């Protein structure tokens, strides 16, 4: 497939099929004015519908009066649309601004601090997100160059972070991808073509309490640092006891195929399947949508390198929260550290061409 | 997703058509025991024949004796070898060590200082690098995670690159990629078919004066950054003057298409590509090799980005040294600043299973 349609019930980049690449950025909004926000929105709408079709924002790259600025940075022109998917988000530092603080959602929630969180705040939170997801990455940072520059003097840039999953010209689409720890990660998820459990876990429904969110989702990010030169040292037994599972084929313990159900049982306590799983939380049931990340190397020689972790649900307090408190014994946590985190309310769809990102919180 | 052949007469990754991702990695030596030294350069050449080939390095990344640690990281099981080239050089300061200060190459040369040149010497410099290149960034990866495990005790990374997308083109019959400029990086370079321009420009000869490195090249390596904000309030017009060529397809001021040859009387005389084409330097030509990169934020509200330029060479005092001094007029340099910079020898090719990285010198 090519392309994903731009207009829904629903964003698309949530239940739409997982991308290669990621370029996630945060926003912080520097404009007092309630009407320059909303031509703001407006602005933004009309770029991502060219953007998602592989069309030039405005007038285009090239062609234009040669004394004036090209509206679009041309370094996309020659690519494909590429899957791309735009996902904006509005964080509760927002509702401080434009009379809004009636209007936050209760189901975004702050998150407390958890044992062990090591948060750079510079890395943190943010007033506004655009989750770009592509399978060719210069389409997807093309993307966010190009929003910030239409919106510089209102918006900038608070933190920025490019992600990889699978290469799937070379990779099958059936095949779980492995974390850089070397364990297969996706197996027991929300598959986009599970419209019931979507409708348990993921969309805000209008009897939850705050009517403009109808159809939207909440969105937790966590960029979480992996100890990789510990974590290799390890014994094979030391790594597979922390998960459940076994490192070739990914099975639970005592099972024989990575899809086998498992046997919580049959898992050390502390292993982080038995910790995570629905049936140790209550029923609470998460979409990770998360990707790979590795930066460079630090000013000790390691490697920056972990999982940005994204996770989609109905109510923060009944998805993310829960599971990530029973997490506090997981075993998992000799090798890895929070160090980023903010949270997100991600409005409904785009329903057509006049509708606009926000219509139903602004008017 | 297929394999390129590791052993030849030269290293692969430099005439190779260019892959889409870069995990580029400067290393110091930490032993001074020569023995030690050689016993490292043969394991991480026996680990390169099975990364290059798709397969786990050692005895593999499961199924082995459940209280130690596997031999491969894993991240990698049941991908392809997704054209993964290993290419390594050794640096200037490598010549300090194990009594080889007679055997430093003269085309080894340290670069001079230049105009508006800001370095920063911890990205700087090294004893040794790998390039690490291919289609898919977790193969790329996982191969300079596993070297530098293997050199455990007798290597530390001192600074590492990666680059998220090409800027350069061995192969003139594929489409030539952007820059984050928004221009075509590219057009004229060396092609990896044209053998008599790579013997002339890129590989070093017997006769040059250094026996050990013929066969090999000379690699020079400038992390670039772009002031974005600055170009991108700049008009079309003033953008196209920068490099004297148009934006949209990239042809020469004047002509119809990017492949059209250049008329540089046409150009502004502080024209980019007017200052380093080879008749504008005494016919000085380079194998340009080059990645984009993005660093996060820049603390100031805005996206980094820059370019991680390499290039390979017969010789550093013929190629890259006389082109990057034509460049101080450069209208280029109002939106650039370089921040890195290291050189290169890099040895020739491992010539069959029996042979090892870096053989000749040692
Ligand atoms: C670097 C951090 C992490 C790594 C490397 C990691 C790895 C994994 C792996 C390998 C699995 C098993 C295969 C699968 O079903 O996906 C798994 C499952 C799971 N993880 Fe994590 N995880 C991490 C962080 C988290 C966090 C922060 C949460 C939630 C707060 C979480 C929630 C889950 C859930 C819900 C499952 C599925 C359990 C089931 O229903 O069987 N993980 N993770
Ligand atoms: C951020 C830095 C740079 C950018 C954005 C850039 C951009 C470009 C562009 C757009 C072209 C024209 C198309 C092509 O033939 O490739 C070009 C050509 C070229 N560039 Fe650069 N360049 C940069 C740095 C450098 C450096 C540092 C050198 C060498 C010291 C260099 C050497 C060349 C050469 C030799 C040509 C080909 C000229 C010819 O034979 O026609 N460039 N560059």
């Amino acid at each position: 497939g090519s392309a994903v349609p731009f207009h829904g019930a629903h964003q698309a980049g949530i239940a739409t099929p997982v991308q290669d690449r990621l370029h996630f950025a945060a926003f912080d909004v520097t404009t007092e004015d309630r009407a320059a926000f909303v031509a703001l929105l407006k602005e933004w709408t009309a770029a991502a519908r060219r953007l998602t079709a592989g069309h030039a924002v405005g007038e285009g790259a090239y062609g234009g009066l040669p004394e004036a600025p090209p509206d679009d940075t041309g370094e996309a022109l020659g690519l494909k649309p590429s899957r791309l998917t735009l996902t904006i988000g509005f964080g509760p530092s927002l509702f401080t601004r434009f009379g809004l603080a009636d209007l936050r959602p209760e189901a975004l929630a702050d998150l407390p601090k958890f044992p062990g969180d090591n948060l750079d705040r510079a890395r943190s939170g943010g007033d506004l997100c655009v989750q770009a997801c592509a399978d060719d990455p210069q389409v997807a940072v093309h993307a966010i160059r190009n929003l910030a520059r239409i919106g510089f003097g209102k918006v900038v840039v608070r933190w920025s972070q490019l992600g990889f999953g699978k290469t799937s010209s070379t990779t099958p689409d059936k095949q779980t991808p492995r974390n850089l720890l070397g364990f297969k990660d996706g197996t027991r998820n929300i598959a986009g073509t599970e419209k019931d459990r979507l409708d348990r876990f993921v969309w805000a429904a209008e009897k939850d309490g705050t009517p403009w969110m109808t159809g939207g989702s909440y969105l937790v990010a966590r960029r979480i640092r992996m100890h990789i030169e510990t974590w290799d040292r390890a014994s094979l037994q030391e790594q597979e006891d922390v998960f459940g599972r076994d490192k070739g084929e990914g099975a639970p313990v005592g099972k024989a195929k990575e899809r086998d159900e498992p046997f919580l049982k049959a898992m050390k306590p502390d292993a982080h399947v038995r910790l995570a799983h629905p049936d140790s939380n209550g029923g609470a049931t998460l979409l990770r949508r998360g990707y790979s990340f590795t930066d460079g190397t630090d000013g000790l020689g390691r490697l920056d390198a972990g999982l940005f972790f994204l996770a989609y649900q109905r109510d923060i307090r009944t998805g993310f929260v829960p599971v990530q408190r029973n997490l506090a014994t997981d075993a998992l946590n000799e090798y890895i550290q929070h160090v980023g985190s903010a949270v997100f309310a991600v409005p409904p769809g785009v329903r057509d061409a006049d509708d606009w990102w926000g219509s139903t919180l602004f008017g």
